């Protein structure tokens, strides 16, 4: 076996069936033309958004991390370890990919332990064993794995996807894509920055043009380069066109290199 | 490998940690002193009536099954696949067992359709491919399924759990035991009945003594004998005194004939 392939997920694009569409094509043919085997790691902000919404629930993040508290833990859980991960399993079956539905918890694949008390059941995800997954990916299926964990005490914890998906491609040795609803990290006038050093991710946060979770985003890409020895791309999962080329290697957004 | 054995969980048994503790000890020890390998899968229909609750959702059961409609499928899934499965995972590592979530289209475990179209996104499971079960229970996992499943077309589906759990009985070959808050299936009068073939079941169908999801339970519990060739028990999950005796064959509660 290849070392994996990560596709990370997240943004509105749950939200949008002609999107999933055309990412599920994308995807297939990826599988059928290459060797790598494929794992997908997912968020689902905007689920739990909506959820929250409809219950009449505050979105708190501090500093890019949902606040979790423990009488919300159980509902988050429900949004992005259920519904988010089985919308995605059931589009891999219309496809005809045979898909295993995981969280972070199953086979210890990530470690998860409380970050912060002051964000109550919100994880930090570390690496793990990848012995369940490399035995799913041998047996030829895809695993499509949420970013919900546990401690080892049995809490439930939410981890940011961007985190989960950096710290299972250290555990399985991954190559990592991490697509959004932007093209990138963009710079102070909006436009695409094409390549992102440490350094200068260092200025960009100094000078307030990568805010909130781009700011995970981009620390998460970081650590995956420096741990992996291999760039990271962060890039959009919006454009049809681009996305053969951008499963291919193309960079197609902000290429994070370490 | 021996035929696993099916533990099948439902009712109000979610809401009680207390209850939760001394099933998952009970689990532990079974586990630690029998080499037959345990499987579980779990209902979660008043965790699905809490979010329903909250939302302001009604709750119309047809012949003792959920009517699911397409704009609630979303937030069922979210309940069943997601919260009652990950709270089980939780427990599980609490307990140190190693245990994997799958629903019911993992690994095509169990084939569903479209039972009914006046039932909207409710499934019929049917038996499926024991591959990847098997597979998981040969390395040592305690696979824990929900009743959320997927059409061939990619359109989730609610299946009631009793009736997941007798198709997945006959796709690994499994033993059954259907665990709920009454001990039993009862009388007129209230009282425990010992034993229960088809004939009695549909005499006490016929003077209305069995009723709602009981008819759907006694159904399913008598499926899984005929196509097993061995007895099924329901029984309560209730009393931590007879837990260890039940899982080990001990009648404790309804035990269906075919
Ligand atoms: N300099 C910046 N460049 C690009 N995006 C930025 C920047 N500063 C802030 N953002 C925001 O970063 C968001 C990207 O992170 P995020 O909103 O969490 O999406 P996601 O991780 O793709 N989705 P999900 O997994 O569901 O949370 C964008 O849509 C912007 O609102
Ligand atoms: N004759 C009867 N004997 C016993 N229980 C009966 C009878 N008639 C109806 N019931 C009902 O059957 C219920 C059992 O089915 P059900 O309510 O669906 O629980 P469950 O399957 O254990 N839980 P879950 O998986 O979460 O749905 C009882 O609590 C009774 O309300
Ligand atoms: C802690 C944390 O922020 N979690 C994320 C997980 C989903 C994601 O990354 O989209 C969240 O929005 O609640
Ligand atoms: C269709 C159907 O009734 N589904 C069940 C699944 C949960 C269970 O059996 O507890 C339900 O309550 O919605
Ligand atoms: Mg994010
Ligand atoms: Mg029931």
């Amino acid at each position: 076996m290849m070392n994996p392939l990560i596709i990370k997920l997240g943004g509105v694009l749950l939200d949008s069936e002609e999107a999933l569409e055309r990412l599920f094509s994308a995807l297939v043919n990826y599988r059928e033309s290459h060797q790598r085997p494929l794992v997908i790691v997912h968020g689902g902000g905007c689920v739990v958004d909506e959820l929250m919404k409809g219950l009449n629930l505050p979105v708190k993040k501090k500093n890019g991390l949902r606040v979790t508290p423990a009488d919300q833990i159980d509902i988050i859980t429900g949004a992005l370890a259920g519904t988010a991960n089985k919308t995605l399993l059931a589009w891999a079956k219309k496809h005809q990919i045979a898909a295993v539905g995981l969280f972070l918890g199953d086979g210890d694949s990530v470690k998860v332990t409380q970050l912060d008390e002051e964000l109550g059941h919100v994880g930090l995800a570390q690496p793990g064993s990848p012995k369940l997954i490399n035995s799913l990916l041998e047996n030829g299926y895809l695993p499509v794995v949420s970013s919900i964990g546990v401690t080892d005490e049995g809490q439930l914890m939410n981890v940011n996807a961007d985190q989960a998906a950096t710290a299972l491609a250290a555990t399985l040795g991954a190559d990592l894509i991490l697509l959004s609803d932007v093209s990138g990290i963009l710079d102070g006038k909006g436009q695409r920055i094409a390549e992102m050093t440490a350094a200068k991710a260092e200025q960009l946060i100094e000078q307030g043009i990568i805010t909130d979770g781009m700011i995970v985003k981009v620390n998460a890409a970081l650590d995956a380069a420096r741990t992996l020895g291999r760039p990271v791309d962060i890039a959009s999962w919006r454009h049809a066109e681009q996305l053969p080329a951008l499963f291919n290697g193309m960079p197609m957004g902000t290429r994070i290199l370490a």
